[PDB]
């Protein structure tokens, strides 16, 4: 007795501006931190960058026609802040706004609901140069000016908005792991920037209530639900520590305005806790979102880890399977291979039931509606003769996730929509172009732009049918 | 470096009226449901009952002097509703109150803080005869009237109160498993009674805020933290179901005034959900407790359970190790042996790290102070020539738990106190006299009443030292 999907369930697909747009220095666009970082030697796969990406800035009309052919109910994209404020906080670049205005009109003219991500990792380099971007409280007012600019321009036409895409990733990768800009590896700096980002999220949610009173807004969290390895009490405890440090650290702030205490105490015991100003807690507690945005791709299995144990692990950026290694926080937990699930060529776990679990944990802890803002399978694809791509592996992945979503809905989770990552193939920040997620193949690779032609994959036709039957036929 | 136990930490021990008092028909006392139930053949181990028990009603001066010798900071006990209102709701029986007043006096005179439990499973049989007791909303006003009598009479000498002792257990055993009065096996009646107990709890918490404004009050929940057996997604999901169904079903209502949605929907799907009435929600939501009382003995490991798999299992009431079998809810989860822990002769898991896990979950989800209202080890004891009871097994159990408590406190959990189960040996409801938990041995068994003389066990002195050092020495 499964519930159906709701009559107006937002069947979607997603992109991010740096990964798709190209036109990195056209029509007055300023440099973003990713324009600079990606052109540093050694930072990205084979030196790939988003100078051209898949040229969505020029080809958006074609891409939207293909969305309309698919029957997409919603398209999630991000706004490139450096297109709108070339120097982050100066005068507005109207040509930048005009691009998003053309895109939104194009979507609406085809009956597609826009879902706008304010921030998908691309703070203008000028703010980084001026004051260190996310490490300065100055960014709170600067992010707010940019958000309000969009809210006033587009608020009439866009109802669904995402504030920060994966704060947990951009902050940890940028300031702990050194793998995203600004390339820092300093845990204290990381938790300071994170706190500032929390304040920026809250502040724009408050502004949103004034400028878009009939809208819906939330953050999109990169959620990997944690599992203990087995029922050994020390492994279950490792699991409580992981869930709290990796997940509650962010989601409790978004939902409740408070950091979890056992994590806080652990950080305070090392002088790593953020610097909290008077007024911070009041702001964080007075910015309730309409939904938790959830980016889900995999679960993580953890076990105990002694004080001299595993810290940073190797991440697979090449698509050679079995190249990842364990990571952790010495004393608290380490990741371990889950022997009950398959993995992708990039060593990501395939765990559709984990999505059902993550959705239940969120509903159960926070009582919040959930918009799944990303989910998808990143894999090698082959273009075959006759412009055919048979990505059965992708269909299988998506079908099983969408079935668990329906089970979560039947369990009583309020899921607003589902945005598959990604609509067209695009640039993977650290994995290049060969790690493909699209319904629509783009003809290019790491060595050549080729002709950038769009080619519908088998999954395109699978999803068109899912959407036509409102999820009744998977 | 661990945090120290705080300076005014309540180092306690506990009992319950039916299990300790005897004097079942003296001084005006009415029949309770347990007076009747225990006399029915087959309901108790070797037909044991509490007509005499360990005769605490006559020997309380001796017992309180033994508590003073130990150094106890607090003693948790229950009031026998049937001593105070022999009819449940008639005229108050002053001789009944007088005993509790004498007991409270003796406690205060020796410096010991009393913790009073309002309800420990012994509703007057008159109420059950009159209107089915917990199955009728009339018990809400009757219970409240009894609590208000006690608040008024003792509010100025008793600061800490527990409302219902293990609602989850007396409701479940009495209305689903048929092991406690009223001896019913009917899920529908179970949830209706449970819902009424919920409202009764909230009602008296509200009364308390008028009558004892400077006091602290909470329910005491029987908490077995759940573990998944392993990282199979289906087992983790079975763990989410078990924690929600066994634990959040109660704690969410105590803390937030709401039932969890997935358990609700699943019950609704079967017609098993409780009859809600206008005002119920407003009442449940307007009755925050000061703390969560936790009674803890063991964790439970679960795994996936087919729609046609395990339901009721064998429970060990004889102390013959290895006679318990798995229990489950078909389709949701079933219990399974945790290979990483030892068990007692009654097949209870020994899992002190489980306690820190549980305290951590409660603090993380509800942010409430915790009073550990029971914890202890039930085993066979041997009396030795010389009045020696070498209960090392018990010392080791309690040492480990107390150590995980200090770890939780350090992790940041606010534990107000710890009350070991039990001060003297006493009657176990279903297991008889041979299942002993006391620091003070009581000379009787399931065959012979002998003389009921109190002998200090090795653990008595152990705990004496613990209290002497405020935890510093174990
Ligand atoms: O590109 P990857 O590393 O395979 O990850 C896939 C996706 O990850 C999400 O975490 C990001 O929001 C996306 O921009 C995209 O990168
Ligand atoms: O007596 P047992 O079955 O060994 O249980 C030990 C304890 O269970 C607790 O939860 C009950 O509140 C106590 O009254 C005592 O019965």
């Amino acid at each position: 007795h499964l519930k159906p999907f709701p009559p107006e369930f937002l069947w979607g697909a997603a992109s991010a501006a740096y990964q798709v747009e190209g036109a990195w220095n056209e029509d007055g666009k300023g440099l973003s931190v990713w324009d600079v970082f990606a052109k540093q030697p050694g930072r990205t796969f084979k030196g790939t960058n988003g100078d051209v990406a898949v040229d969505h800035y020029h080809r958006y009309q074609e891409d939207v026609a293909l969305m309309a052919e698919m029957g997409l109910k919603a398209y999630r994209f991000s706004v490139s802040w450096s297109r709108v404020f070339p120097d982050g906080n100066g005068a507005v670049n109207e040509k930048g706004l005009d691009f998003y205005d053309r895109l939104i009109e194009e979507l609406r003219n085809h009956g597609i609901e826009p879902i706008v991500t304010l921030y998908h990792w691309d703070v203008p380099q000028a703010l980084m140069d001026a004051y260190g971007a996310w490490e300065s409280r100055r960014i709170i007012d600067d992010f707010d000016r940019y958000a309000v600019t969009l809210f006033q321009r587009f608020g009439d036409r866009v109802k669904y908005w995402v504030t920060l895409n994966e704060q947990n990733i951009f902050i940890s990768f940028g300031y702990r792991l050194g793998l995203h800009p600004p390339g820092v590896k300093d845990m204290k700096r990381m938790y300071e920037a994170n706190h500032i980002a929390n304040l920026a999220n809250a502040k724009v949610i408050q502004s949103f209530r004034h400028y878009v009173p009939d809208g819906k807004i939330g953050p999109s969290f990169a959620y990997s639900p944690m599992y203990p390895y087995d029922s050994r009490p020390e492994n279950v405890l490792a699991f409580e520590n992981a869930e709290e440090f990796q997940n509650h650290w962010w989601m409790d702030v978004y939902a409740w305005g408070m950091y979890p205490q056992a994590a806080w105490n652990y950080l305070e015991s090392q002088g790593l806790e953020p610097t909290v100003a008077p007024g911070d807690w009041e702001l964080l507690q007075a910015a309730k979102p309409d939904f938790m945005g959830v980016n889900y791709y995999q679960t993580t299995t953890v076990e105990h880890n002694p004080p001299d144990g595993v810290g940073e692990g190797v991440m697979n950026t090449t698509g050679k399977k079995g190249t990842s290694t364990s990571s952790g926080i010495p004393g608290l937990f380490k990741t371990v291979r889950n022997p009950h699930v398959d993995t992708t060529n990039w060593d990501w776990a395939i765990d559709p039931v984990g999505l059902r679990i993550g959705l239940r944990r969120i509903a159960n802890r926070y009582q919040l509606p959930i918009l799944i803002t990303e989910n998808g399978l990143g894999e090698f694809d082959t273009l075959e003769p006759g412009d055919i791509v048979n990505d059965d592996y992708r269909i299988d992945y998506l079908r099983r996730h969408v079935q668990e979503i329906q089970r979560a809905i039947t369990d009583g989770v309020d899921v607003l929509g589902y945005c598959a990552w990604s609509f067209t193939d695009l640039l993977s920040w650290l994995n290049g172009y060969q790690k493909r997620y699209g319904f629509v193949y783009v003809n290019r690779d790491d060595e050549s732009e080729k002709d950038l032609r769009r080619i519908k994959k088998k999954s395109f036709y699978w999803y068109q049918r899912v959407i036509e039957t409102n999820g009744a036929e998977l």
